[PDB]
This record gives C-alpha cells, structure tokens and sequence, in this order.
C-alpha cells in the first residue's frame, strides 16, 4: 500500500514563497504540514476514499496544545475542533528518502504526475473540510484580489486559510513558532 | 533495538529560544536538525558507539544542495565537506508520537532522563566532529562571552557553529530558508 507522510508543527506565523522569486504567501497561527506520497513498487494507488481519510486523521486528531490561549487548561486540540486556525501545505517529497552509503535514494518517491495529482487533490480535500471559498482564492489558497491579501510584513490573525505551496517550486519559507511539537505521521 | 529519528532541514537563518523567556541563540546557513529517540519496550541501549554511528550519518551523507551557492553546478554535500556550515539542534521528542483513535500517544519515546543523556551525548558528539571550542562556548553552543556572540537582528554569515536547544524547554523558534529540503531518517 501507499504511504502519505506528514511532519506537522505548530505554526504562529508562516511565509511561503510561491514563485520561485520574491511573491511570498502568508499564513497566520494554526498548523504547517510537510507531506510526501510514497509507495512500493507493488503497492495499489491511493483512491479519494483513502486520501480524504488522510485529511481526517490531520484534521479530527488532537495533536497540538497552542490554537487557545485563552484557555485555563491546555489540552491537545483537533483542527477540526478550532476552524479559525490557518494551515499552511508544503510539498516535501524528500521525507521519502533513505540514506544509501553517503548518498540519499527516493525510490520510495510517487512518480512527479502521480504526486501532483495526489497533492493537488489533498489541498482541495483540506479547503473544503476548512470552509474555503474556492472562487475568492487563487491556487495557493490566497486571495483572488490582491487588496484583500494580508500585509507583507508584521504580525497577522490566523483567519481559518488553506495556504498551500506551488507543487514543483522552491518552498522558500520563513517560519515562526512557540514550539513546534513536531509530528510524524505515517498515514 | 532502539531508533534515533531525525528531520533535516535546509537552514538559511535560525533563532532558537533556550531560557523559556527571551533570550535567542543564533545559527546562519547550514542545517537545522529535530531529533528524538525511540525505543520499543525490549529494545537495547544506545551505546557510544551507535551514537557515533548516527552522528556519521548525519555528517558523511550528502544531503543538501545549499552549502555552496558560488558552485558553478549544485551537487548534495555533506557537512563533512562543508566544515563551516551551521548546525541547529533541537530535542523534538514529540516526533516518536503515533495516532491513536482521536488522540495521540508516545509509548515509543524513550524516558525523559534517557533521552536527556543521549541528547547531551549527541549534541557533545556533533560539537567534538565539527571542532567547536567547547572551553568557549555556554550550554546551547553560543559563545561563553555574551561580547563574542552575533548581533541579535539581520543576516549573520555561518561560523561553524554547533547550537542546542536546552533539553525539556519550549523550542521557540524562528526559521529561515531557500527550500527545506525535508528528510527524515530513522538510524
């Protein structure tokens, strides 16, 4: 069977750059996720039924303890169970690879279509478990109308985003966290 | 037998949070590393000799594609042969964590004064193998003298740096980089 590969960390405050260049993405406080589709070469291709399974173990799970700070107690919280919280998606095939002698082997890596089929369809699946007006943003989950995207710099409100990297690029990022509880899941 | 699972990242910039407060010590370019150590119920010991061994695997493997940028042609490297780059550790213990129904559990985590000690031990192996002064420097790897370390703001050059998260604090943290370049190996 294939294998979706998730690190999961708590985000405060993300930039993604999503052009290669100078255009940058901005996220708010919620969750940044790495994932990688990885597979045998006698493994069975993974349906919608498995990929939205994937999007609720990310999603229903109580993971991360700093969404509420409000909050006289803090427990582990699900994504589902705060929807104001901004996630931001970036493609990191490279959690496949294996140590080989003093190289790195991806054998375990989807093929480059399979991959951005997969990744495209779990970035839907995310936005429309999260609320998002798919006709108000752009392919990066940002805003259509370039007057309603955040400011570039200084601190934003987490504002329920489904913030996802251009599949293919260079994930230029900068990341800011509280502690970011790092998880690694295989799903 | 027992694991020692890393995530590996493309590091540009790193402030780490080491006193729960306010106080950052600082990484430039080179690679942040999240370490935990797992453990089944009847697994052995890490010994010295495993942990050498790990500290091999993440020095010796040509992994990243950064280190150079005034190479003509972008090879992987390994920090063996790129002795200045940074290195940036942080205890992430929480990388053992499994799904479990709705919740998450950490049964594959070691013990919280086992995991102490191998971090310690790591984090001296990875000092000694890079070079570092260790009369010089303080607990996290930042310089003894407050007047030695870098300015608090802007880009710094690497230095050959070997920076610690302080084992069982809150690992605030700020992040920069071209392209992460994830890789997760469990040695």
């Amino acid at each position: 069977h294939m294998t979706i590969r998730v690190m999961l960390q708590a985000m405060d405050q993300g930039h993604l750059l999503v052009n290669n260049v100078d255009k940058y993405v901005r996220a708010g406080r919620g969750v940044m996720v790495y994932i990688a589709f990885l597979s045998d070469r006698d493994s069975a291709p993974i349906t919608d039924e498995a990929l939205r399974h994937a999007v609720g173990v990310l999603l229903h799970t109580k993971i991360f303890t700093h969404f509420s700070p409000e909050k006289m107690i803090n427990q582990p919280q699900s994504l589902e169970e705060c929807p104001e919280m901004d996630i931001l998606i970036v493609p990191q095939a490279s959690l496949g690879g294996k140590v080989k002698g003093r190289s790195v082997q991806f054998h375990q890596l989807v093929a480059k279509d399979v991959g951005a089929a997969l990744y495209d369809r779990f970035c839907h699946f995310v936005r429309v478990a999260r609320g998002v007006d798919e006709s108000r943003v752009d392919a990066n989950g940002a805003p259509r109308s370039e007057g309603d995207a955040p400011k570039a710099e200084g601190w934003i409100k987490y504002n329920s985003r489904v913030i996802s990297g251009t599949f293919g690029n260079r994930q230029g990022l900068r990341f800011e966290s509280e502690g970011p509880f790092t998880h690694m899941f295989d799903i």
